């Protein structure tokens, strides 16, 4: 399947799946989550545990604005 881009107004955010599969071998961090996770995602999640927060705990991955958002 293809990578996805979240169409944030301030700049497109790429989600590269292969990097994540490799770096977070614990698949259950993202997969087999209960119902509602598609409807639940948004700016709060992205800037929290949905993207940024995981990067911060793992000590690797983009945490600055321009590292996620790119026109
Ligand atoms: C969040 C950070 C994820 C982690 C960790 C893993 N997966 Fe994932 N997966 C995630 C998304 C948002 C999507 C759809 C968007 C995309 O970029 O593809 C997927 C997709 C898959 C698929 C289908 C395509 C593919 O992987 O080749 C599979 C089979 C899949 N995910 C499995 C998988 C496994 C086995 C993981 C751990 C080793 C894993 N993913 C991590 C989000 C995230
Ligand atoms: C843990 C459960 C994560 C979640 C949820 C998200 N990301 Fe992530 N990401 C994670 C790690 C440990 C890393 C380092 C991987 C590396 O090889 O550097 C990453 C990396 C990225 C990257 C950069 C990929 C690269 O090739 O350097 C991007 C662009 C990225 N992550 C974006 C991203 C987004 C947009 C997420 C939410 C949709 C997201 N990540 C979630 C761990 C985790
Ligand atoms: C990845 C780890 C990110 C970092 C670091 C920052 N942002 Fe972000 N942001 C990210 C995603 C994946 C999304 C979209 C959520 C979704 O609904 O899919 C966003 C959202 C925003 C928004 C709102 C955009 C919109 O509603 O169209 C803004 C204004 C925004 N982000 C700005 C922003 C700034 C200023 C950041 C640095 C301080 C920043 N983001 C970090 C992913 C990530
Ligand atoms: C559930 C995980 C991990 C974060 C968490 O614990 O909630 C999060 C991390 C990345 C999230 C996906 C990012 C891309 C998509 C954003 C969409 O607007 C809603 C569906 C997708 C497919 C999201 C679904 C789900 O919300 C995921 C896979």
């Amino acid at each position: 399947a293809d990578d996805i881009v979240l169409k944030a107004k301030n700049g497109d955010v790429k989600f590269p799946h292969k990097a994540h599969q490799k770096a977070v071998p614990d698949c259950k961090k993202c997969h087999e989550k209960g119902p509602g996770k598609i409807e639940g995602f948004g700016k709060e999640m992205a800037h929290g545990k949905g993207c940024k927060g995981c990067h911060e705990e793992n000590k690797k991955g983009p945490t600055k604005c321009g590292e996620c958002h790119k026109k």
